């Protein structure tokens, strides 16, 4: 597996949390769930090389 790196990057607050999975549509549909419940609701943006998964709102 792979660890993906969740960075919620919103216009008002920021999250930061780490979570493994297969792959990244696994990181983003379970991450979902946390980044509408604390406030990011934004653009799912993946970068492989750096492990990142980015929220930008």
């Amino acid at each position: 597996m792979g660890t993906y790196k969740l960075i919620l990057n919103g216009k008002t607050l920021k999250g930061e949390t780490t979570t493994e999975a297969v792959d990244a549509a696994t990181a983003e549909k379970v991450f979902k769930q946390y980044a509408n419940d604390n406030g990011v609701d934004g653009e799912w943006t993946y970068d492989d090389a750096t492990k990142t998964f980015t929220v930008t709102e």
